[PDB]
């Protein structure tokens, strides 16, 4: 646990900020989150890395399940990507000029809430998760972390610990300063 920048206490469960590749499972995380699109298609970034390491049956399962509405999440088997299951969660694209912005912050928080409720229903205690929406969907790491730390305030039926993984130390340490700074 030397990769942990900070650990936050939240109703859902502890949220750990971890310097590591999403494809390098944290100890005890058998379930990973895909930062997915509504069509559940392979993309770049985290989605690319998960599909890159999986069988064709994953695309087949997604064909059966698509679309996953923005703000929602849906599970599939992992198909050899290194995890037993994948939670495909769909972040909104960041609205470029409000008021859609405040609407989109709620939808980003909802995506994280949807991950937690899903994991709780499957009795998955730990989940490895990227910073939803912080890649091509335009959010910053701090915006995505702030959303995760808000979403986890909603108490779930069973505790779920989010291990948030990003391979760049500076991105996470920076985000860990900006989150409290907003409230300062
Ligand atoms: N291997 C990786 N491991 C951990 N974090 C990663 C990795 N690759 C990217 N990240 C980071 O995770 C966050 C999410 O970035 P994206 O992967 O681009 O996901 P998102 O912004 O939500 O956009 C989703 C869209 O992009 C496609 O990958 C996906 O199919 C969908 O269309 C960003 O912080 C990104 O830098």
């Amino acid at each position: 646990d030397s990769d942990i920048v900070e650990s936050y206490a939240r109703a859902a469960g502890p949220v750990h900020l971890r310097v590591r590749d999403i494809m390098d499972p944290p100890p005890g995380c058998k379930v990973v989150v895909n930062a997915a699109n509504e069509g559940l298609l392979a993309g770049s970034g985290v989605c690319g890395a998960i599909f890159a390491n999986a069988t064709p049956a994953l695309a087949a399962d997604c064909r059966r399940l698509a679309p996953c509405p923005t703000g929602e999440a849906v599970a599939t088997p992992g198909h050899g990507c290194g995890y037993t299951h994948i939670i495909h969660a769909v972040a909104p694209r960041r609205p470029r000029d409000p008021a859609a912005l405040e609407e989109g912050e709620a939808l980003l928080e909802r995506a994280y809430r949807s991950i937690v409720a899903l994991a709780a229903a499957r009795r998955w205690a730990c989940v490895a998760c990227p910073l939803l929406g912080a890649g091509v969907y335009g959010w910053s790491a701090a915006e995505s972390l702030r959303a995760a730390l808000a979403a986890t305030r909603t108490e779930p039926a069973e505790r779920v610990s989010l291990h948030i993984c990003h391979p760049d130390r500076a991105t996470l340490t920076h985000a860990s300063v900006l989150v409290p700074l907003e409230h300062h």
